[PDB]
């Protein structure tokens, strides 16, 4: 419906008959690289899915690339000064933390380069699907530059936050099963990394929206808590998620 | 000794001349599904085991599966109210805790079957033992449940917050030397996982008390603090169980 | 240079001509064990190596063994109270805080025993480039002993809590493909390590001291935060570290 | 301008020509109670306020009374599950959170009932000013209910966690010089809390914008963090703000004697 | 009833009709000294009084003196290794824990000395209730030892950590007024304050079992949270209690005009 | 001694034979103003306070005036870079976190101006001793400034987050009795700050160091922890520091009735 696929330019947005909506980062001239307007439209989308009813996101690259990072050409020549380019990071914040906490399952299919703002981008989604061209690094150490979107929470996250220091400080590169293993995706397939996407989130968006939703939003919370304190907001998560009538309908299913 | 294990009616105790007791889920007709009865008889157990003078723990099920689960059944029929079962769950994470942070060492010798609140409950063990019938799956998520007993919290510091996340939006298995080394247990064996876990359990029985008891405690709690302040603690528990007089004796020995 | 190398009685330095300093444990004849003297060195090297001007450390053992762990002989001889080892514990802390948080990167050469407190120590580079002589454990808790030097809390960071609690519980021994699969170093060789080491260094030490140091402090500190908070202190560091005139000539460049 | 305070209904917008934008909560028959709409109202113009260049905001209640909080009506009436309240709630800490860690410096001027949601709404300014009729509570309890808003958790931070735990346990009433030595406001008048409130506002405009944003935005996220942690934190805000060039004059102004 | 105040032999326990039990440290001549007995049983009844029934507990000291903290005798006589001690410690905070968490509203009434380990106690109760005769001290150093009990944590939040840090390092006194005013009480009173505590908690005791619960639980949680995280556990806490059922004749009272 | 008072020009020290150390910012002609310098000798002597011996340290400034901050002459000549002043703000927060966290009791015994930096540093003191000519302040916004130094962390433990913010957002200024009830100093007299100060060292001084090293980084590390881990911590500061053999014969003391 185009109140939820319009209004980006950016993004080319396909809303499937189960709620299930692909994302499509699609400016593959320039490999998907992440700039300014980009990001606004990141922020809105996933500021907005939820209430606009989607069910789950498959997020995408157009190309054989998912994302080359946040966009040095527009950063180059806008010369930032250290408050101008502070400000650029909120944003990029504000779209990843809607993202991560905003309670739709996002899956995203990762093909070629992951790296530097791309490795964040792909890091804000809960799951992540990479096939046999995938590859993740954050080169831009190497030119001096600090990896934001995240990427140092999220990634210390996904794959141990020496594994993260180690990746920004040498510029190593993961890919094929060793990366599968090290934390950087869930999932590799030998075929297409969009297909396998499509079939994670099309059982996901058979869930309850509710349990769904916890899932997605509660669990990184929690997770930014003492595991004491933790565990009381996980009683009162339970307590709604699981006396939902449709949760009862199902287990008498 | 009866003061140590009579009074469970659905866990069976026994205790070994070196303090290391058995405890075992005893509902092998409902595959050691854990009602409010059980937990409450987790909550007595592990909250009185350190003064009662048990030195370490082997937690099994009775029969081929280690857990199975919140009983369904009781949840079904008891027909809760979202403040009832958030109640209920308070008393899954007060067993749980008191097992995490009582300071008795507790093995989980694990054997099919390991779901759930099943899956909870083996990670609220510090060490855990799989065989080669074991596996591992939080699959109440498909019938719109959300798990509790702190699995979000024990889980994720298992296997990574997004790992768990996948289990839980999935309900994805895992089993075999792909468990183990994902992070589900730390020892896997070709032979009897009790057996295994009874010969960990002896050798830990043979340290000192104290030592055991701040492994066993001290850890997860400077795990919920920041790693500036967890230093000043690990201090302050370093001076204490480095200088106690029967460590002393163990240098000279 | 006399400025950075000399003053130092139980470690020897050699300040290479791109700003890698090579730190090396120099008590061989004990195995390179930590006393009081040896803790306060590195107090003294870490808390002044980036005023300094060091670029990169790789630290490693004399002789064949990395670290012993903590002088146990000092130890023993001290007949220490409480509060005189809880004192000592502090300034192991003080030494790998500094270390953690200071700013320098620092490249471990590992080779042979890397246990007890030999571990905390290695836990505290950022980097740990392991060999096929080199083995982990923590030994000292079958002699009643409690790891200090926050083996407990950066260990956990990588290998995971429980894996951790396991070594300190059980004194398990990792060594070759499986201790770096597990996280215990990030690289692994087949030949010299301290070659490697160096290959690492200075291919970090050509890089800007600025973005080197908010890698090697902001995101040990970042990971003490809720994600929440985390994600705005991250845009601050990416503001100066991003908009700096060597990074924006590197650009270009 | 046009493009700050149009397209509201349940708020009254009036941006002057400083960048101070006043903003009336505008259902005074009801006591200016929060329903939904008016909180997805609240959401879009603090989610927006500081890209649209807006130097800092009076906030204020049309009538004799600020905010008498969750539109208990439109709550009663809706017959919400646990579910659906939830997500209500989040809406509210949505505005909340934009409100607090937005960077948009917000002055709340007060008169008459604070309570329940509306002391919510009024802790999640950075100043408030009170007057001569103002009161707060945390009446939640008679109804039967818990707060909502992030109120256990600012108001917590203005008089303490256990005066908070006292009030909404309770019902416990504060007014007068009593409430503002509490904590519950910082300025308390003898006459106009809206005019006292224009006051701060003017100033803290003539104040520079990366200053502002920094103090209404960073201070808050550093008390959620261990002291060791913000401190470095602290360094880097410290960095960017105090080098920019905008505050170079000033400092100039402070080298000689002018300032 | 005799499944609640049965078993116990220094504390003397009173249970009221309307659910409101009276629990009284019965040590006078030890000026109610926390030994490890009395500790043990407050943890079993503070573990056991919210699945019991008790509505709300007024904890009170009998004789002139609320309690005069850590059992010094017994702790000096029995010559404790350090990891003797800390275990004793950690007793004391399961018993006080559980006070903070439990969920069950506890009013302390008190009289003469709240001294260390006496303060740590009547810090775990949510409000606390001054006399004319109420006085406060943290005098561990002058015994040359640190307190316990969580002073450290909830003295800090009642009066400030700087405060509390002045408390126990120089063994600095409050009383009257100015102790009320410090935060060390929310209430105080010219008369009994045992009377005004039992009037605090029958009013409570009037109130929702399900909203006490969350008041005398959750607040403490999220106050050890980042804000933003302690916001998403608050909309939970407000989806459960605020539309259980039992709240909705209180909605419906106000819908009119009957509240 | 030569090897505590020995190889410092910014600062004057002295140390009294009871173990107390007279800290003095010494640069009165330009109101103590913190440069780079000064800041280093700071961190080195805090640095090796505890190690040292020092039983105390009273911190004042020469002159009518504690301190007047950052020393805006020497930072506007420098004309920094914002990575350049991030690393200038780390080690202010080196010296101050040394302060805090280093086990040794600082007084500061505060005259006049205590604004800015100034005011970060006294807040990084244990105890403050305010005068009648004493004010204070965190007058950066005036500069287009940030504070520093742990400002935003230390004063919002002090007087509460959204006083702390009122005060650099608008440059408020707090002096006297009422400074003193916000919670900006723990001490006022009449009289002289510092010999009032000298007096609190003194006695501070003579209990026992273990216990006073407790005190002074213990309590501080556990209010950045959730209140149920910092309670574990604070039952291992307990059980080393409450069972020490120095403190047997107070304890003995109490047992009779000679203390
Ligand atoms: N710096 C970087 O190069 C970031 C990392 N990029 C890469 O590793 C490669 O671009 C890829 C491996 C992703 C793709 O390689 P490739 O297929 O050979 O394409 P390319 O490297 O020739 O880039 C094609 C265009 O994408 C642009 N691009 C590519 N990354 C960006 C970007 N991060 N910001 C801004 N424009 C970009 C690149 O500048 C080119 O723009 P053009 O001069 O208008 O043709
Ligand atoms: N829902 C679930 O089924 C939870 C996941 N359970 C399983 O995956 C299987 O039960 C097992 C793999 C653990 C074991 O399978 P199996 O050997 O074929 O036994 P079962 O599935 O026939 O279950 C046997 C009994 O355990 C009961 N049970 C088994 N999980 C529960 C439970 N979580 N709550 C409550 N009663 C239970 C199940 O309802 C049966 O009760 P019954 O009708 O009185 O015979
Ligand atoms: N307890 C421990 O033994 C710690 C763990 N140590 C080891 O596992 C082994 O020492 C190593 C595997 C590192 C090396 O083994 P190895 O080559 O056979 O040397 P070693 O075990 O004979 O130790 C040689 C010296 O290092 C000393 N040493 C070695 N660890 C220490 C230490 N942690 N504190 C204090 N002195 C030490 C050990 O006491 C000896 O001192 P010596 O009596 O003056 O010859
Ligand atoms: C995210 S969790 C949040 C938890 C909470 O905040 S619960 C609410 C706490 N907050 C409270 O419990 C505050 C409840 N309200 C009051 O105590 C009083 O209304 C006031 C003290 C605020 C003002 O008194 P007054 O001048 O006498 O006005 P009133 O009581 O006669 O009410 C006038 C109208 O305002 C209406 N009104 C008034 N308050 C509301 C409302 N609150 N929701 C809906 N309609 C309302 C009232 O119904 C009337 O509507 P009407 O009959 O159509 O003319
Ligand atoms: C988890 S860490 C906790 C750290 C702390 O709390 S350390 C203790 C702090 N707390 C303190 O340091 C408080 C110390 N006590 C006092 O200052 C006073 O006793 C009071 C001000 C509380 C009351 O004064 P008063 O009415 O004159 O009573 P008293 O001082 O004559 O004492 C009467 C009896 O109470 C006894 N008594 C009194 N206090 C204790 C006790 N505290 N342990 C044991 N027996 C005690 C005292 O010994 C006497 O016993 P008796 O000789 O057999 O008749
Ligand atoms: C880690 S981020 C920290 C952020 C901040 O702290 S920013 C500063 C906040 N702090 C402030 O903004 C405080 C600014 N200072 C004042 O408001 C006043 O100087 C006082 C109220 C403190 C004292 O007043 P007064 O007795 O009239 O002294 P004065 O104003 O005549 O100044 C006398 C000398 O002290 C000099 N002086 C005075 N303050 C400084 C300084 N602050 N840096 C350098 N030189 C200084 C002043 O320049 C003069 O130098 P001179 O012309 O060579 O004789």
């Amino acid at each position: 419906t185009q109140d939820v696929t319009s209004g980006y330019s950016n993004l080319d947005l396909d809303l499937r008959d189960n709620g299930v909506c692909v994302v499509t980062l699609n400016r593959p001239d320039k490999r998907n690289a992440l700039d300014v307007a980009t990001i606004e439209e990141l922020v809105t989308f996933f500021s907005t899915a939820h209430r606009k009813g989607v069910r789950a996101v498959v997020l995408t690259g157009a190309g054989d690339h998912f994302c080359a990072g946040l966009d040095l050409v527009e950063h180059w020549k806008a010369d930032r000064s250290a408050d101008d380019f502070m400000h650029v990071c909120l944003r990029w914040h504000e779209a990843f933390n809607k993202m991560e906490y905003g309670g739709v399952p996002i899956i995203a299919a990762l093909r070629g380069a992951v790296v530097g703002g791309g490795l964040a981008l792909a890091s804000a989604a809960h799951l992540r699907v990479m096939d046999q061209s995938t590859y993740f690094a954050l080169p831009e150490g190497q030119r001096g530059i600090f990896t934001g979107g995240g990427a140092t929470i999220r990634v210390s996250d996904m794959i141990g936050k020496y594994r993260m220091i180690d990746m920004i400080l040498t510029g190593r590169v993961y890919q094929g099963q060793e990366a599968a293993d090290l934390g950087l995706a869930q999932y590799i397939t030998e075929g297409s990394s969009f297909d396998k996407a499509m079939e994670l989130a099309d059982k996901i968006a058979s869930n309850l929206p509710l349990t769904n939703f916890a899932i997605c939003s509660a669990i990184s919370h929690m997770q930014n808590m003492s595991g004491l304190d933790a565990a009381y907001a996980e009683a009162f998560v339970g307590g709604i998620v699981n006396t939902q009538p449709a949760a009862r309908e199902r287990l008498e299913a």
